[PDB]
């Protein structure tokens, strides 16, 4: 409706799960995050809006089972919210003043609060201060990450499969630095694996050595609890996004995928259902990709000119393609319904996807 655009919801986001649309009065989204069954929107006026499932208190809005409509977390209004990350049952938020907050499930210490007690309102992670300028947050299944502007990566929560790169420790309930001796520029926590990109463009992956999603050859899979270089991508890596059983990697002129693709989430065609080796998506070679996003079982790409391509599991309409079109897509497919829009932001969750797009005029 407004020229600045709208947030579009697809799938089971709880906003009656039909393709939905909302916007804010004199405010605009600047950041989107989707967890397994919930969503977060950070606005330009530095407010946080939460919606979806709240069974574990992941919305930070009290004890209600679910909240259908995007709801302002007014408890954080004294602070300038800049970023948010949604995991399976928890949410992380960072503020301009140097405070990082968490709410939701805490069974593996993913809130980073020093215990394993669940919370249903946002609590300060006292480990983080104004000394830590947060560039990025990420959150997986009972896992958490915060990346600073000067390239320090901190992770906490579950490490039972090595998914926070802390070797033989089972889990941690306090943020701990994860490093291989280089500044980090990008981090993504998938469900049971994670990855980071160094400032020199190297990709490191760690976590569950299953389904080929680490993208490492067999001789390296034993050391999956330590971050290891994906040497089979020779080009400089810019972004990584980790999903349920797949991984998506952005380089300057190519998108790589690896792991499981039984729903089409690898985008490598109708014949390739899994790969342990990183493979380039060939159908979109002609276009430059500016952003990548992973849900549990689907993938979204935004191009430099603001087109969006999706692929993978079509259930609930989460690919954002068509009202009746619920089939799986094995190649990146143009979101033709956004053709007269610039797609600006996208986040993908378990059974839903959230999109920020503004119309061409």
């Amino acid at each position: 409706m407004p020229d600045s655009g709208a947030v579009f919801t697809f799938g089971k986001s709880k906003f009656e799960n039909n393709p939905g649309k909302f916007w804010f009065k004199n405010d605009v989204p600047v950041h989107l995050s989707c967890g397994d069954e919930h969503s977060a929107v950070v606005t330009g006026n530095n407010k946080l809006y939460m919606f979806g499932s709240n069974n574990w208190g992941q919305l930070g809005l009290g004890s209600k089972s679910a909240i259908s409509k995007p709801t302002c977390v007014k408890a954080l209004k004294p602070e300038k919210v800049k970023l948010a990350a949604c995991g399976r049952n928890h949410t992380l938020v960072s503020t301009e003043g140097g405070n990082v907050y968490a709410t939701g499930g805490n069974n593996e210490g993913q809130l980073g609060l020093g215990d394993t007690e669940e919370r249903n309102t946002f609590h300060v992670i006292s480990f983080f201060t104004s000394e830590h300028k947060i560039k990025q947050l990420s959150a997986g299944s009972n896992t958490s990450a915060a990346l600073t502007e000067d390239g320090r990566l901190f992770m906490w929560g579950d490490n039972s499969e090595g998914q926070i790169g802390l070797k033989n420790v089972s889990n941690v309930c306090v943020p701990q630095q994860v490093t291989i001796g280089k500044p980090v520029s990008w981090i993504s926590c998938g469900y049971y694996h994670s990855a980071f990109v160094t400032t020199d463009g190297e990709l490191y992956v760690f976590g569950e050595p299953e389904n080929g999603k680490l993208g490492l050859p067999n001789q390296l899979l034993g050391n999956h609890r330590t971050p290891q270089l994906v040497s089979e991508i020779p080009e400089k890596v810019i972004q990584v996004a980790c999903g349920g059983e797949h991984t998506v990697v952005l380089t300057e002129n190519a998108v790589y995928t690896f792991g499981l693709g039984q729903f089409g989430q690898l985008g490598l065609g109708t014949f390739l259902f899994e790969t342990s080796e990183p493979k380039v998506i060939e159908n979109i070679r002609d276009q430059t990709i500016s952003y990548i996003s992973c849900g549990e079982n689907h993938t979204a790409l935004i191009t430099d000119i603001g087109l969006m391509y999706t692929f993978g599991d079509g259930r609930h309409g989460k690919l954002g393609l068509g009202l009746e079109n619920f089939t799986n897509h094995f190649i990146p497919t143009l979101c033709s319904n956004f053709l007269r829009f610039i797609v600006k932001l996208v986040a993908c969750g378990g059974c839903h996807m959230v999109v920020f797009a503004a119309p061409h005029r």
